[PDB]
This record gives C-alpha cells, structure tokens and sequence, in this order.
C-alpha cells in the first residue's frame, strides 16, 4: 500500500526518443507502462539550468538552436563532435515537440490523470552537469552571465563549486520566476522542490542563515501553490528531496523538521545525491522528527550500487538488491519508495527485463514477500561541509581483530536459505581464514559464491547463517581474520 | 539559568579521604564546595557492581575484607602489592564509615537540600572495570558466578564483552533489586539510570529487543518512583545517560524519544563514554525530537579532551575548553550542562585551582560572555556494534586538496581576537604553505600559538580570523597545502 513514486528525469525521454517524429499518441503511450503498478506518482522533472519546454521567464533547452544547421553551431561548438550528436538530440526532440504544438508535460500530466496517477513536476532547484564548461548548451545564460551569484569563488574542485548560492535575493527571485510560470502553465497534484540536484546551495559556513533562507522560500511556495488552489479548485501538494540523515540534511541548510510543522511540505524524500543507493538510512528517526506533522516520508534510491566512494564499479542495482533496499525502508517505516534514475532505457537497471515486475512489487512487504532479495552494504555520499564522514568499506582485519558490519535485511526471513558474503581484495582465504558470526551465532563456510550483478570484481565468499538468527531490522556480521585481509563487499542474501 | 549537573562516582570520595577518620561534619562539608554554585544538582553514584554503602541486596564494597589483615588477603591478592594500598582506601574509608553508623548518601542528599542543592542518586548500570581480572575486589559475586549471563561468550576483546546481557530476566531483577533497595533507603528528588557505565548492554544484533526491554524497564522504575512520591510527599525525578547520536543510542537498544514521549524520564543526559569531552553534539536534533515531552536535555562532558581514538595525548579540559564546549552546548539548546569525571580530586581537570572559577560561569551563556573559550575539534567515542564510524582527525591534505572541519562555536564572538589554530603531525611549515578559510574568508598567518594544556605534542599555527567571519553556530575551517601535511588538531581560540 505505501507504493512507488517514480522521478523522470529532464533530459532522457528527448535523448532516447531523437529522431522519431513523436505523436501526441507516442507521447502518451509513455505514461502507460506505469499504469496500473504500485507507481501512485510520476515526478516529471523539466529542468537544470534550462527548461524542456517553451518557457516564456527562462531558457528552453534550445535556446541559440539552429535547427537546419550543422553538429559544429555556437549552442554546441563546445562539445566533442561525438557528444555534439547526443546533445542535439535532447534539444532538436525537445525543440520539435513544441513545434509540432506539444507540450509533453501538460500531455503526461492529462494522461497520468485518465490511467490514475498523480502527476507532479519535480523542479531541479541548483542542477551544476558540466559547469566546468561555462560554454555548455544546458547552462542559463543567467548562470554564464553572473559568475559573481555562485557559493564557492576561491577554487573550482568539484561541479557544486559552481552552483547557485541561494544566499542571493536574485538567485532565489530567478527559481521563484520558474515556480510562478510551472503553477500557471500545469495543473499538477504536487510540486517537489528537487534541493538534492545537486544538494549545496550556500556559502561554505553560511548554511545556517541558509536554513532559515530555505524556510521562508518554502513558506513563499507553499504561499505561492495555496492561491492555485483557489483558482484549480484542488489541493496542491508541495514536497522536497533532503539529504538521508538528520545532521547532514541541517547543515546543508534543510531545516525539514521546521518545513514540516509549519505545514509548508507534505512530502519530503529523503535520498542520496548520486554515487550508489543507500540501502542504509534512518528512517525510523525521520518518522519520529515528523511525528503529528502529517508529512509522507518516502525513501529514495538511486540506481547505482557501488561499495565505497572511490570505487572503480559503476554497476546498477537488480530486482534482487531494489527488493532488499525496498523491503528493509519499508520495514522501518517508509511511507513511499521513490525510484530516481530507473527510466525505461539507458539511465535504467542493466536488467531492463525485469522494470515491469520491480514496478509492481517494491511498494509493498505484501508483493516483496518470499521472493529472493539481497541486502548490500554501501555508503552516504553526501555529507555538510567539515561534517564528519561515516563509510564503512573497504573494511580492513588485522590477525586476531574483529570488525562487525550491521545491515538492515527489514522482515524477519521466510523459511529458506541466508548467506552472509564478504568479498576481499588485494588478490586468498582458506575455509579458516575468516571465522564469521551472525548476531553470535557460527556460520558454515560455504564457499566461492557466483553473484549476479551487481557484483564485485574481487573474490566474493559465502557464509551460510543459521536462519533463527536473522532478526527483525539489523543483522550484525561479526568477522575475526587469522591473516591480515581488506574487505570490499559484504551483503546478506535471503532466497525464500 | 541553564545550570550544571555534576556527577560524583562510587569511589572517589572513599579513595581520596582515605586514612581520616571521618565525622558526620566532615561527610556533610563535602557538598559546601558546590553551594552558592551554579550547580543545581548533584548526581550522586552510589555503585559499580558492588554498593559504596551497607547493601542489604546487593555486596557492599567490603564484602570479603579482612579490615585488621593485612594488604596481602584474598579480596585484595589479585592485584599488585602497591594497587592494593589504593583499592584498600576505597574500601576502609566505605566500611569504617557504616561502622560509624554514618550514611555518607543520607547526609549527603540532606546536606545538599540545606545548601540548596536537589541531590539525585546515578546508578551505574553495567559497570565493568577490570573485568579481565575474574579475582578482582569490585565485582559481584553475582556476576563471578554467573559468566551465562554476559554479553559476549565467543571472544574477549574488550571489558564490555563480559559486562551483563540486559536480555536476561536474571540481569534486569538483580538490577531491579538495588533500585528498590535506592529507593526505600533514600529520600532523593530524583534517581539517574546511567546506561552509559559502559553504554553496552546486550548480545551483539539484539538491540532491537534490547530497547522494548529497557523500555519496559525504565516503565517499572518510573511506576516504582510513582509509589515513593506518595509516601516521600514530593515529586522523585526519573532520568538516564545516553549516547550523544540518536542513531548510536537506539543501536545500543536505548529509545529516549519513546521514554521522553510516554512520560517514563523528565532529564537526558546526552554523553560520550569516556575518552574524550565531545565538544559538538546534535543538541537542536535531540531538542526538535523531544519538543512537547517537557524533559530537560542535559549535555554531557567528560574530563579528557583527545583529539582522536588513538592519540597517546590522556590530558583533561581546562577552564578555558569547558567554557568553549558549554558556551557551544547551551547556544545551540542545552537546558543543563552536565559534568562526569569532574570531582574535587584525582578524577579532575589538570587546572584545579580553577575549579570554584568553572563551577560559577559554565552554567550560563552570561556568565561565559566576555570571558576567553576555546573549541577545540574531538570525536565520538561510542558508536552501536557495526555502526559506520564519523571520526575527523587526523587529516591528510594532499597539494592542492582542500579538506573542512566544522567546529562549533556557539554565540557569535565579542570585540577581541578569534584565532583558527591547527596542529600538524609528523614533524615543519611557512607562512604560504596553508591558505586558511574560515566561511570564505582568507585569514592572516600568525605563527606558532604557545597553547595552555591540553595541546597537543606537535607544533601548533594560528589563523587570525576576521572578527566579522565568525556565525553563530558552526564556523567552517577550509584549508588547502602546497605540500602532504597531516592534521592532529584544530580549535577556535576566542580572546574577547
Ligand atoms: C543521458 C544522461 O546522461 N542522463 C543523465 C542526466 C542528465 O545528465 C541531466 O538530465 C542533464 O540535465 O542526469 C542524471 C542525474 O542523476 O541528474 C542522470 C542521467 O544519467
Ligand atoms: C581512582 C579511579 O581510577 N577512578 C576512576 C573510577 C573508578 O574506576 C570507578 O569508580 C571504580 O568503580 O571510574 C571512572 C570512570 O570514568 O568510570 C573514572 C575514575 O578516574
């Protein structure tokens, strides 16, 4: 019953879609494959820097498009000839929809409408892709024009550098501007305010007069959304993406706590920025912070797995890791399971066969029930400037050390089979070598296991755990090693 | 005024006072130090496995002692010759004074309501001081008997792997038994279950169990508390010390919002354990969940101030770093600072003399105001089993690289000097090897800061801060090298 909140990004419909000629009938089919699933909302994101459709206050994607021109025009003068071509896809699908007199969002909206979605607009609040190209085709010409708006002027090393410091009256009066037309020109449910592209959006050190700032815009919004309510004549709903953990969600300047109880959102997504899923995040202090506020919480995933930050896999998550990720938040009391960047092509699980099955079961533990899943330890990727940093892998043991990894597996296992798997690296182990419990409990060797992928590219060992052991929520590995070993993977897998 | 706590242990007066021979009047004149304080309450332990008084219950301190024998006897043999002259101390002076017919808890708890002073009783619930030595004078009989009943059977690691498992029955009566002793005995405004001696508490993955079992415990002691307020005819207090994150105390099985939401406890003690003072805790996180709950969030400090795990540095606070951590906890909610380890003696800060000073300002951000604070950057010592570890020192800057550190710093600084101060490890810098940014800002090279204790062994560079940088709040650190240097410390110094 909590079901499934889906994000379709701005840019990967017109990318996947170049050069068909799209009929209004095309455009609609795309809101079908949700239909009738545990999807209860589609987040249709029409923005970075630049809108996806004819904005009349911002710049449309095309914005120094020349459409009857070559590859090597100014727009796209910047790019490599090879990116040039899957550039000008997005725009000239983009451009020639609304030539065609298209407008792909108020038909996706209409269209959720009939086959019972909500449709919502999801609003990129700070999008920075490629601002190390101050010559992209999808920057605003107001970012390229006012480098004096941005947080970070004293050194350019990482992209969120380059980001709109919302500490300006000019930068919180540019997205407003976008705000005000996305209200006028749809008719949607709800509008979610997207603050986790890309997460930073002050001054390094300002963020606490930053989470006041994202208060009263919030509050301006909500002011905004309840005057559309009077002239639609239904409610409209407002929601944000945070940060996954209290502390960091604060001092990234996200008060949500405040936002809530003053009835400025009712929905807030808690997720990491980008670098892997968390599998990990606490949702049980969430639901107690926003206790009578009568806010739904829902836990975001993101498509990639990858163990630690620095690791060299840029594999997606399966049926089986969405399965475990979704049975565990919902567990600990998730209200939604929001999915971004799980398209229906190329930003997408690499098992693309099994969209329509993982639409229709991860909105619930009733459909998730005995069916095999796997629970993988990962990582936070997004912390608050000087915040202290907790990753658990890669994980060294000296001789005669221990070291436990707690995992949320969610429900108490089905009768059937547990594996506890630890993957080791540096190129190993005799059936002795490690000596492995699960909540205390002796677990049997069982030897190499062959993962699916997501998987490793490091030796991957199997502990069969005895099943009266699992518990309810966290299963706790403990390890003792008899030779000095570095772990890079560690996950429970339950086959009912 | 917020205030303070202070807590006095099982042992320290007994140690301390040993070889008088004590009256009723000098018992009493303990408490007279803190009158006229700001102290409004002291938190007095009357326990670690065995009673300091004449338990009926429970073993006294002096069960098995020889008080005419010599200090080579079994109660004292398993220790070396000079440690049993100090553990002698303890014992005598706690005997002599029931020989004496004095209650050193009575008339402390009545001396204190003459000075003004509400006395509370701490219990410690789990103590496991030198559990590695099974023949040792402080345990229980009842836990020498019963190793069944401990934590963790299959290593031995650290003391709380052989502390009590709270998930036995026979553990929560032998505990309940002493409560029911404390209570009946002793008149106090209010008892404090101190789970943070030692904050372990249960078999590794059974927190979750363990906090609706001590949930359910704190429910019978506030029921017990209810009955004794009747016939004391006066209110009796309930509180408990927790982890300092909420996330590291539900992972420990102890549940504060749910207690604080049912009425069970009206004060928490947010603490590390003991190997540093942490200088930053989530104070505004723990207010906003127990907003409506009416119990008095107290934040703890330790004596020891360590600026990561493994430092050799065992040097305590100062005046100067209390006055930095309590101004940095009551701005950002602190409703009481809380002391441990800060006794008139032996377990004290290295500055004594300063003492009745600290007693008299830590309390009240007036009190504070004007006078020179340092925040020095520590750690979390505690952390739930397998829980990812957030641990900010040391530090190592590659050339070019920019690292943070976040040090909070509470009221915005007085006309006067704020220096950003960092020690480098390894043994050697210039004036241009570091750029230092505090909130963007350049801040001028001072040089070498000659740092009162605790500072570290290594050099030390101060940063003048433009006065006008500094945030209420946290302040951000940025810093870049032109050569690989390694971080041991960092601190604010605020010279008004
Ligand atoms: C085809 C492609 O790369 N799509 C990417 C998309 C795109 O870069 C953006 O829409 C430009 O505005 O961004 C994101 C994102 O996590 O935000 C993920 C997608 O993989
Ligand atoms: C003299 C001495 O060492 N006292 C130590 C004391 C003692 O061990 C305990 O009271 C015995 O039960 O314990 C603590 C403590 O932080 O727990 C700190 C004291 O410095």
């Amino acid at each position: 019953i909590p079901g499934i909140s889906l994000n379709e990004d701005n840019s990967h419909y017109f990318y996947t879609r170049a050069g068909r000629r799209l009929s209004a009938e095309e455009v609609d089919s795309w809101v079908d494959q949700y239909a009738g699933t545990q999807v209860k909302e589609l987040m249709l994101c029409p923005n970075c820097m630049r809108t996806s459709y004819a904005s009349q206050v911002w710049d449309p994607i095309w914005r120094g498009y020349d459409p009857a021109g070559p590859d090597d025009q100014p727009l796209l003068a910047s790019l490599p000839p090879e990116e040039r071509v899957a550039a000008r896809g997005w725009i000239h699908t983009a451009w020639q929809l609304h030539q065609d007199g298209i407008d792909i969002y108020a038909r996706w909206i209409r269209r959720c409408r009939q086959r019972g979605i909500s449709p919502w607009i999801s609003m990129r609040m700070n999008d920075v892709h490629y601002v190390n190209d101050e010559r992209c085709f999808l920057h605003s010409e107001f970012w390229r024009e006012n480098p004096q708006l941005r947080r970070v002027p004293y050194r350019f090393a990482e992209w969120t550098d380059r980001a709109f410091d919302y500490g300006r009256a000019e930068v919180r009066e540019h997205h407003l501007k976008l705000i005000r037309e996305l209200a006028a020109r749809y008719d949607f449910d709800g509008l979610e305010l997207d603050w986790m592209r890309f997460g930073f959006h002050f001054r390094p050190g300002y963020e606490a007069e930053g989470a006041e700032i994202l208060t009263a815009f919030t509050a301006e919004v909500r002011r905004l959304l309840d005057d559309w309510e009077k002239r639609r004549g239904h409610k409209i709903h407002l929601g944000a993406r945070i940060p996954s953990r209290p502390a960091t969600a604060l001092g990234l300047g996200m008060d949500a706590v405040t936002w809530a109880r003053r009835g400025l959102v009712d929905m807030l997504v808690i997720t990491p920025f980008w670098a892997s899923a968390e599998t990990d995040m606490p949702v049980e202090i969430w639901r107690q912070l926003l206790e009578g506020t009568g806010v739904t919480l829902a836990a975001g995933l993101e498509v990639l797995l990858r163990p630690y930050p620095d690791s060299p896999l840029f594999q997606t998550n399966s049926l089986e890791t969405v399965r475990g990720a979704a049975a565990s938040l919902l567990d600990r009391g998730a209200q939604r399971i929001y999915l971004f960047n799980y398209m229906d092509s190329q930003t997408a699980m690499e098992d693309l066969e099994n969209y329509p099955t993982l639409l229709r079961e991860i909105g619930s533990l009733e459909t998730l029930a005995g069916k095999p899943r796997r629970h993988v330890l990962t990582f936070a990727d997004t912390w608050a400037p000087g915040e202290p940093r907790a990753i658990p892998l890669p994980a060294t043991c000296r001789p005669g050390e221990w070291r436990a990894f707690r995992l949320h597996t969610g429900p108490k296992p089905e009768p059937g089979e547990v594996i506890a798997a630890l993957g080791i690296e540096g190129g190993a182990i005799g059936p002795e070598t490690l000596e492995v419990r699960v909540n205390g409990e002796l677990c049997a060797f069982l030897g190499l296991v062959d993962l699916s992928k997501p998987r490793p590219d490091f030796p991957v060992y199997g502990f069969s755990v005895p099943l009266a052991a699992m518990r309810r929520g966290y299963n706790l590995i403990e390890v003792t090693a008899r030779q000095e070993l570095r772990f890079g993977w560690a996950e429970f897998l339950i086959r009912p």
